[PDB]
């Protein structure tokens, strides 16, 4: 389901992910730390996320299962698709410029939104409180 205002309290791990895209010390600090509020909105199977940070406010518009590209606000797209598997957004996504594949999995632990980002071995979570 999915839809309501999920503002960030807290983001686990992204500083390392942002270094094993390829980063200089500036976006690690600042994309880590930017007050992104996701406010999703689900039409008619499309999902309009509207995605608010320091770096950006644009809306992530998504059917379920069309390859799109999820822009980092730095330097670096993934190409791929978000899925619902029953209440869990599986992403199989990969990089536009290196090629190599991103698993990243949507879900509420009670009432904290968790984007669990894992590229090269590297988790990073950014996780989301109901506000």
């Amino acid at each position: 389901a999915f839809d309501s205002t999920w503002k960030v309290d807290r983001s686990e791990n992204y500083d390392k992910f942002m270094e094993k895209m390829g980063v200089n010390i500036v976006k690690r600090k600042l994309a880590a730390h930017d007050n992104l509020k996701l406010t999703i909105t689900q039409e008619g199977n499309k999902f309009t996320v509207k995605e608010s940070s320091t770096f950006r406010n644009i809306e992530v518009v998504f059917e379920l299962g069309v390859t799109f590209n999820y822009n980092l606000a730095d330097g670096t797209e993934l190409r791929g698709t978000w899925s619902l598997e029953g209440n869990k957004l599986i992403g199989k996504f990969k990089r536009t410029d290196n090629g190599n594949e991103l698993n990243t999995v949507r879900e509420i632990i009670g009432d904290e939104l968790v984007q669990t980002y894992v590229y090269e071995g590297v988790e990073a979570k950014r996780i989301f409180k109901k506000d």
